[PDB]
């Protein structure tokens, strides 16, 4: 079973500042044949369902703004929020769908500096 | 955009009793070519990440017990928990990955009768 480890676990940044969320897989999820990364990022706001943000490690879902950027490969990946807005406060999860079971990280809680 | 509507929104059953969770799509997610349903069910326990339970509408993920049963097709689907355990208390989400954006339901909160 591939293990998804995110860092940091939580983070507090000022409005309009940049946030960086790491995620490492215990095994490569880059597929040799198609050379595609089976890696997704989801956003979950409080009392709400998850929302798909990024897949194949770097593709934005429809309706997802450009301030959200997915990067990296194989075992190492990063979500960058370039200019943090208040509506971006939430829990962000990485997710691999390379093999079963398809596991998630424990989440990174991103909050506004008080 | 396909809309995923779950019912009931919440539900309280006694231990060892059966729970049934519906989910309707505003559009068919059965794929004509392969005749496969692009429908998933996730379980989210409190303060924890989501966990994939069922995909292609009726396949259990590895490590998922048989008391969890996915059924239905096209626009109409059901998760049945046959004999409710305390560790099954949580929020259950349906999810379509037929087209982008890949949307979720608002969740069904399942709790033990007090």
């Amino acid at each position: 079973d591939i293990v998804m480890t995110q860092s940091p676990d939580s983070l507090a940044v000022s409005l309009g500042e940049r946030a960086t969320i790491n995620c490492k897989s215990s095994q490569s999820v880059l597929y040799s044949s198609n050379n595609r990364n089976y890696l997704a990022w989801y956003q979950q706001k409080l009392g709400q369902p998850p929302k798909l943000l990024i897949y194949w490690a770097s593709t934005r879902e429809s309706g997802v703004p450009d301030r959200f950027s997915g990067s990296g490969s194989g075992t190492d990946f990063t979500l960058t929020i370039s200019s943090l807005q208040a509506e971006d406060v939430a829990v962000y999860y990485c997710h691999q769908y390379y093999s079963h079971p398809q596991t998630f990280g424990q989440g990174t809680k991103l909050e506004l500096k008080r």
